[PDB]
């Protein structure tokens, strides 16, 4: 997964020249004839898109889920990211749509 190619539905909507709510509308109103052309996935409360068809979005997990998997407070990774960002150097992550995301692989790297 290339985390430089990861956007919210609103940002992806602008990236394809449409109003900010275009993909959110397509999702809410089940316009699959539209949705089928995109690489996207529901991840937590965000619909995440990539303009790269090869990005495996199933690798992306919320920092909240990652925190819970480690047996920590929901805000464990969010807290560390805010105050001590160097701790996530070498750890694949992205903050977008006011949400921190890690990957399945980078969670494993973090544990080591
Ligand atoms: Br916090
Ligand atoms: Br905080
Ligand atoms: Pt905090």
């Amino acid at each position: 997964i290339n985390l430089n190619q990861i956007y919210t539905a609103k940002e992806m909507s602008e990236r394809i020249g449409k109003n900010r709510n275009y993909l959110s509308q397509a999702y809410r109103n089940n316009k699959h004839e539209i949705l089928k052309n995109f690489n996207y996935r529901k991840i937590g409360g965000t619909i995440i898109f990539s303009d790269n068809p090869n990005n495996d979005l199933s690798q992306l997990i919320t920092a909240k889920e990652a925190s819970q998997l480690l047996g920590k407070n929901d805000e464990y990774f969010a807290h560390i990211y805010k105050r001590f960002p160097h701790r996530l150097e070498g750890i694949d992550h992205i903050y977008t749509g006011k949400t921190l995301f890690l990957t399945k692989e980078s969670l494993e790297v973090f544990k080591k």
